[PDB]
């Protein structure tokens, strides 16, 4: 079928090079190009990995002399960041739900020996159904190979998201680093704020926190039944932190809350 390979460049979906919304000129399938060393080589190699729902979908690269291009899902709903009102958040059982995406999402990575390393709302993807989708695999790493892990040492992330243990520890295992991040993702999503610029003692805020001065925002503006799963991931000590087997049976994570998407109806 002739034209089926042509795409038109039609919006801008933010900077990083650039990345592009295209619609097929023949199907009109709309997909994301990622336009672009051996940072996007890595990229590409984690993307061609990775298969599952909450994750966003690699469909291909090519190459035209110093311009890669990366052929991604296009999730319409945009990002969560956008979802979390400022100083609010949003109401708890999306929360909730946005939350048990972003867990079976980070346990298929961690599965397959994978840390995204950068897990913040600008790159948690919503598709059309508001199903969550991590994305931007380009400061993720291979933790485990061979069924054997490799401690990090590398210092990334983003700074109001990253663990305490990257700031104070030479080494340190990846998997609680995710699981810091997504816990600053819940806070971020049930009070519409972050809570501290760094996890440092420097930090009055985080100080404020390790004494428990939950009085204080943004905690005050938290239920104690999540509030009570935010003291179990947001420990300072990787080794002491709640791993994700034991979020899955916190009772905030297992709390009915949310009803199923509105599905047409009629009475009489
Ligand atoms: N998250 C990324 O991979 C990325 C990296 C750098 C710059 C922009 C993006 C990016 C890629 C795709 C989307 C996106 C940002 N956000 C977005 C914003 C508004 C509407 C739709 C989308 N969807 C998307 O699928």
């Amino acid at each position: 079928v002739p034209f089926v390979e042509d795409w038109d460049l039609v919006q801008t979906l933010g900077e990083g090079g650039e990345v592009q919304l295209a619609v097929n000129r023949v199907t009109e399938e709309a997909v994301a190009v990622k336009i672009v060393p051996e940072n996007i080589k890595k990229e590409i190699c984690i993307n061609k990995m990775l298969n599952h729902e909450n994750v966003v979908k690699f469909y291909g690269h090519r190459r035209e002399g110093n311009i890669q291009y990366l052929f991604l899902e296009y999730c319409s709903g945009g990002e969560l960041f956008d979802r979390i009102e400022p100083d609010i958040g949003m109401p708890e059982p999306d929360a909730q739900r946005f939350f048990h995406q972003l867990m079976a999402g980070v346990v298929y990575l961690h599965g397959i020996g994978i840390t995204h390393r950068d897990i913040k709302p600008e790159n948690l993807l919503l598709d059309e159904r508001d199903n969550l989708k991590i994305s931007d695999f380009g400061l993720a790493t291979v933790f485990r190979y061979n069924n054997r892990e490799r401690l990090l040492n590398k210092m990334c992330g983003t700074l109001p998201y990253v663990a305490p243990e990257l700031l104070k520890r030479r080494e340190f295992h990846a998997e609680p680093v995710d699981v810091w991040s997504c816990g600053i993702v819940l806070t971020a999503m049930l009070a519409g704020e972050l809570p501290w610029d760094q996890p440092s003692d420097s930090c009055q805020e985080y100080s404020d926190w390790k004494e428990k001065k939950t009085y204080l925002n943004p905690w005050k503006k938290i239920d104690s039944a999540p509030l009570a799963l935010l003291h179990k991931i947001l420990v300072e000590n990787p080794s002491a932190r709640i791993t994700i087997p034991d979020i899955k049976k916190d009772r905030w994570y297992n709390k009915p809350l949310k009803k199923g998407a509105k599905r047409p109806r009629v009475t009489s």
